[PDB]
C-alpha cells in the first residue's frame, strides 16, 4: 500500500470503470447523485466482478472516487445515446460526471485532504464514442469527427487542472476489433447482439477494420496530442501526464493467454452469453478468470486485474506500457 504514492484516486469513464454509478442513475429518476454524496459501491460491476479502478485503488490503499457511469461518452455535444430506462441521454464525462466531481470537491467529508501530490485523476473513454450507435454509424452532431473526441478528453483533464488536480492518466481505447462485438462469427464474434442488434445486417468486416482505424488513430492522437499539450502549449503547468498504453497491453493478453488466464485461455469468446434482447443468458463452464471478456463488449474481472497491476506500474513511472510527459 504504501509502495504505491498516493492516497486517492479519481476515476471519468464508462462500463468499464463504473463501480455503481448508472445504478444510481436508474434507482433515483435519473438523476446523479446530490453534491457530497456518493453512489453505493457495488463489487459486481461489467465485468462480473471488479472494475480495474476498484483493482487498482484496493492494491495502492487508496479510497477510489469512481466518477465512471456505463453507458457514457467523453461529450454528449459531440455524440449522445438515449436511455429509455432513465428517460435521458445515458451521462458523459463532460456533461455529467465532471459537474458531478467540481461540487464534490467541497465538501471535506467526501475530500478531507486531496493535494496535487496525494491524488491521481484517469480517464477511460472512447469504447462507446468509437462504435456502434456513435462514431461507427455516423450517429454524431454533423460535422464533428474523431479529432474532436481526443479534444474533448484533453477538455476533461482541463476541468481536473481547474479544481487544482496535477497528476494525470489517460487509458487509450482498446482494440475493439478484438472485442468479440465487433469480430467476425468466424473467430468467435457476435452476430445480433444487445450492443447491436443488426450487426447481421452490415458487412461486419469493414466496420471492424473502421472501428480499429478509429481506434488506432485516436491512440496515436491521444499520446501526441498529451506531448504537444504538456510540453510545448504549457496546457497544465506542472502537472504530470501518463498515456497507459491499454491497447498493447490488451493485444499481449489476447496473443499469450496462457501468460495472463486461467483454462480455458478465452480470448474470442465472452463467458456471459445473452441474446440480442440482453435476456435470456447463460454463464459459460469453467472460471471467469479464463476469459478475457465478461461479455461481448466487457473485459473480464480477470482483465480487469491485469489492467489495474500495470496502471499502478504507470502512475509509479516505472511500465513498458507507460508514456509520462512533465
Ligand atoms: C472474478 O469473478 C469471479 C466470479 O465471482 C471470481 O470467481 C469465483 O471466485 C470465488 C472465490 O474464489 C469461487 O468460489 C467461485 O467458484 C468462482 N466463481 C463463481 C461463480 O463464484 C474470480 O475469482 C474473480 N477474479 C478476480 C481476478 O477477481
Ligand atoms: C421514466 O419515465 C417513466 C414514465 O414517465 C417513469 O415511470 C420512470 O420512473 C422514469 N424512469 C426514471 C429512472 O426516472
Ligand atoms: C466487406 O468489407 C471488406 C473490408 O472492406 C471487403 O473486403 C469486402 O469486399 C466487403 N464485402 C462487400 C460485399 O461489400
Ligand atoms: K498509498
Amino acid at each position: 500500500h504504501k509502495d504505491h504514492n498516493f492516497e486517492t484516486l479519481v476515476t471519468f469513464g464508462d462500463s468499464y470503470t463504473d463501480n455503481g454509478r448508472l445504478g444510481y442513475y436508474i434507482n433515483h429518476g435519473g438523476k446523479a447523485p446530490r453534491p457530497g454524496t456518493m453512489h453505493d459501491e457495488t463489487t459486481t460491476t461489467a465485468s462480473g466482478g471488479l472494475s480495474w479502478a476498484q483493482f487498482a485503488a484496493r492494491d495502492a490503499g487508496a479510497t477510489l472516487m469512481d466518477y465512471a457511469v456505463s453507458g457514457a461518452v467523453c461529450s454528449n455535444q459531440i455524440v449522445s445515446r438515449y436511455f429509455d430506462l432513465i428517460n435521458r441521454t445515458f451521462p458523459a464525462i463532460l456533461d455529467d460526471e465532471i459537474p458531478s466531481f467540481q461540487a464534490d470537491v467541497l465538501f471535506k467529508s467526501l475530500y478531507p485532504h486531496r493535494t496535487a501530490e496525494n491524488t491521481v485523476y484517469a480517464v477511460w473513454i472512447g469504447t462507446n464514442d468509437l462504435g456502434w450507435g456513435a462514431f461507427l454509424s455516423d450517429s454524431q452532431t454533423p460535422g464533428k469527427t474523431i479529432s474532436d473526441f481526443v479534444s474533448c478528453v484533453f477538455s476533461v483533464l482541463d476541468h481536473v487542472y481547474k479544481t487544482g488536480g496535477r497528476r494525470f492518466v489517460i487509458l487509450n481505447t482498446v482494440p475493439l476489433e478484438l472485442a468479440p462485438l465487433y469480430a467476425l462469427p468466424e473467430n468467435g464474434g457476435t452476430l445480433d447482439s444487445q450492443y447491436w442488434n443488426t450487426k447481421t445486417k452490415y458487412n461486419m468486416t469493414e466496420y471492424g477494420q473502421k472501428i480499429r482505424e478509429y481506434s488506432t488513430s485516436v491512440n496515436t492522437m491521444l499520446e501526441n496530442g498529451a506531448l504537444v499539450m504538456a510540453s510545448l502549449k504549457k496546457r497544465w503547468p506542472k502537472a504530470m501526464v501518463d498515456v497507459f498504453d491499454v491497447h498493447s497491453l490488451f493485444n499481449d493478453i489476447y496473443n499469450a493467454p496462457t501468460k495472463y488466464l486461467d483454462a480455458p485461455h478465452n480470448v474470442n469468446s465472452y463467458y456471459h452469453q445473452c441474446g440480442p434482447a440482453g435476456s435470456p443468458c447463460t454463464d459459460q463452464p469453467g472460471s471467469l478468470n479464463g476469459y478475457m471478456w465478461y461479455d461481448e463488449l466487457h473485459p473480464s474481472n480477470k482483465t480487469s486485474s491485469i489492467v489495474a497491476r500495470n496502471f499502478l506500474d504507470v502512475v509509479a513511472g516505472k511500465s513498458k506500457y507507460g508514456t509520462r510527459f512533465h
